[PDB]
């Protein structure tokens, strides 16, 4: 059976109605319910949030301290590897490891994400690009640690312009990852594993994604800002 | 007088119908408006936007070569600074000078934010704080630089909760970077020096705010998704 799903917004970005809506969204199924507003916007969404099955995630994980004082105001989950970060802001493979090490040795989870850009794909890199970086991570971590890992897979060559990603693409890759982590980890730690879908999710296309065998779940961009992020999370029933 | 104004829109968040308005929109008078995307949102942005008073703007500035390759792309205006970067991602006062100073050297005009939180306010700080980022910064930059260079003042302070900040205590903080300007570089850079509000702004308050004498235009956040930005930019008139 797949593990428990995750349907993560990442508010990378007034809140007050998309948070009113979450609040009064009742869900019945097991789903971990994550929303990543910014540092800034913490705050905010911590002062209003109430539904039970949602935790606040931080976007960035800075220090030791840092953590222990995030995880002190009520937030363990951070969710790191953000493709911007990646390409634009410095963070290599290492960096984003080191991150997601200290964010696990801080007793948080964590949600990583990997993926490439439409030049690496076009190149047939993909595998070498997302297993890569999916390598040094867990060069970082503990087998215990992995209990508290969820992988995200951004298809960042989706992002771009003028490629839609179906379910299969998305499938395809879900797959590798986690043939990978079975090779290296088990079965055990491979069967347990989140990888969830942070490429183009909406209503229109969730239950579909959900359905592809390798797909735990959700990290949502711009259709999480709306109402219809409660349709998301029950797409993952 | 006042230099020339700036109305810049910080999208660091589906954009197209806000373009649409932008490329519709004419303005008569001499205003340099400002978008900056997410870089994933760079080529989005340039596809689409049209109207000649715009220059699009990047969110960092990494090296020197992806600043080459910015640049080589169209883009010769960046943000630096941003507070969320400052406190939450490790971008002490001097890797964001150096960062200014890299885009200086590239030929980037630089948009430049400082800004105090509620505690440092709290303590009286508020100068202290401003002025040795903005030292920071002076540090590294030419004389000529200055002419490229753009202050925008975040009242971090403000963003959290329960506090407003009114045109008054705006202008007390932009009165002081331009003293603190005038001082160390002389009352020719000071004078031309933009210095943009980068707190609340809205239709509402914009005409308001730019009244204030040491204002000369904004760094928009959340009103700058909205076709109310049309207006923030002809409040600087």
């Amino acid at each position: 059976s797949k593990p428990q799903p995750i349907a993560a917004a990442n508010w990378k970005c007034l809140l007050v109605p998309l948070i009113e809506t979450l609040n009064a969204a009742t869900f019945d199924h097991d789903v971990q319910c994550v929303v990543a507003p910014t540092f800034l916007h913490i705050p905010m969404t911590k002062a209003r949030l109430t539904n039970p099955k949602f935790q606040i995630a931080a976007q960035n994980a800075g220090n030791a301290d840092a953590l222990a004082s995030l995880k002190d105001y009520g937030i363990s989950w951070v969710v790191l590897g953000h493709s911007e970060r990646r390409l634009y802001y410095g963070e290599t493979n290492e960096i984003v490891a080191e991150k997601v090490a200290q964010a696990c040795a801080a007793g948080f989870h964590v949600i990583v994400c990997v993926g490439e850009t439409n030049e690496e794909r076009e190149a047939g890199r993909t595998a070498a690009v997302v297993l890569t970086q999916l390598a040094a991570v867990a060069q970082k971590l503990s087998k215990e640690a992995w209990s508290r890992v969820v992988i995200a897979y951004e298809p960042v060559w989706a992002i771009g312009t003028g490629k839609v990603a179906t379910p299969q693409q998305a499938q395809e890759v879900h797959e590798l990852l986690r043939r990978w982590v079975r090779s290296k980890l088990g079965t055990d730690i491979a069967a347990q594993l989140r990888i969830l879908y942070g490429g183009s999710v909406t209503a229109k296309n969730a239950r579909t994604l959900y359905q592809m065998r390798d797909i735990n779940g959700f990290l949502v961009g711009g259709a999480s800002l709306k109402p219809e992020f409660v349709e998301i999370i029950e797409a993952t029933k």
